[PDB]
């Protein structure tokens, strides 16, 4: 599908939710990293959540090879805008990708000033 | 052993945390019922959490027999008393207790106005 | 839209997820109740989760009046099929509806043998 | 007061629960780092949880100065050792500690192979 970047099949979607207001968390920054050979974190994709609190088309399946990826969520800047003070600096989700072939990754995240949970729903797409 | 009622070997404790403030949820009313033989819920025990967000002494080893129980946590009153309007009326935890001998049950509850999780920790008595 | 039942605008959707396998919880029973005048629970809508773990079209906006609704999730039968033993009998979500006009209700639920969280994302639909 | 290192007034405790078995997660390795002045993570403290799923004595009041800290919890090794293959490599909790005087921090973590939540409980010292 899309070359280099884009979403050739949409292999990764990040969905953020606000548990204090019961609404989707809009305009949250999401930075995604891939571990490099030197073993440090190399910038991979990034964006802000839409009106539905989702972020997709961060990457493409040709570009999304097996490796170790890190999803960072600027949760702190998010609360600061609502006048609340958070405890965390941000949230990270570190996972190895496509241990045995690609599939979709939906990284979910539920946020509160002092807590956040994160879940992954890995699904084998079809036609 | 502790007769009548009380907290014999502490077979049942409830613990509530506030995810918005990062503290124990205090003064949360908790009502516990046991499933009667006529499929109705009979009031079993009740209480309010301490400064620590804990509640022990709801029942006793002798009294805590096999059955189906429901811990109802009054999360609404709690949030309302803070100036927030939660989504849920309350949070229930229904389970079969002691089907294979007396166990000790720690019902943990983490609260957000629009979301809540409950985890159960079951342990074997030893002294 | 649809008369009586159906989904005139799709005011309530239940989404269930499996946190042990990282997959949507398929074929889970969901029974929804409305408190009646006598104050007991009157059967309102029901169904089983689709392949995506979602359930919608349970009700219609003309039928979904303000009231107290209860979403019961047969989580126990769900684990029993996977060979695991759960702690809970089921999960309930009790909430008052449309305090000030309708909007969509997505009741979410994340399940584990011994824990489950539930969140509501209430959104004002548009055109 | 407790010099060198230890657990002065217990300014930092980590607690891990297993959502699959309903017990405390035991033998979970935990590494704690402090953000160095050169933006790097310096190893601050480390440990493994007890039968109770707890870890105290990681640091001390004197040593636990203002700064940015990251509690890394090795959730992978834990699940792998059970015959499961988790989704995350580990779980991190990054936060600014003691920006307004010494507080006591209870980092709580609830684990599922495909999901995890972390709640923070901050309290004021009193004796």
């Amino acid at each position: 599908g899309p070359t280099g970047t884009g979403e050739s099949k949409r292999p990764l979607m990040v969905k953020v939710l606000d548990a204090v207001r019961g609404s989707p968390a809009i305009n949250v920054a999401v930075h995604v990293f891939r571990k490099a050979a030197d073993d440090t974190w190399e910038p991979f994709a990034s964006g802000k959540t839409s009106e539905s609190g989702e972020l997709h088309g961060l990457t493409t399946e040709e570009e999304f090879v097996e490796g170790i990826y890190k999803v960072e969520i600027d949760t702190k800047s998010y609360w600061k805008a609502l006048g609340i003070s958070p405890f965390h600096e941000h949230a990270e989700v570190v996972f190895t990708a496509n241990d045995s072939g690609p599939r979709r990754y939906t990284i979910a995240a539920l946020l509160s000033p002092y807590s956040y949970s994160t879940t992954a729903v890995v699904t084998n797409p079809k036609e």
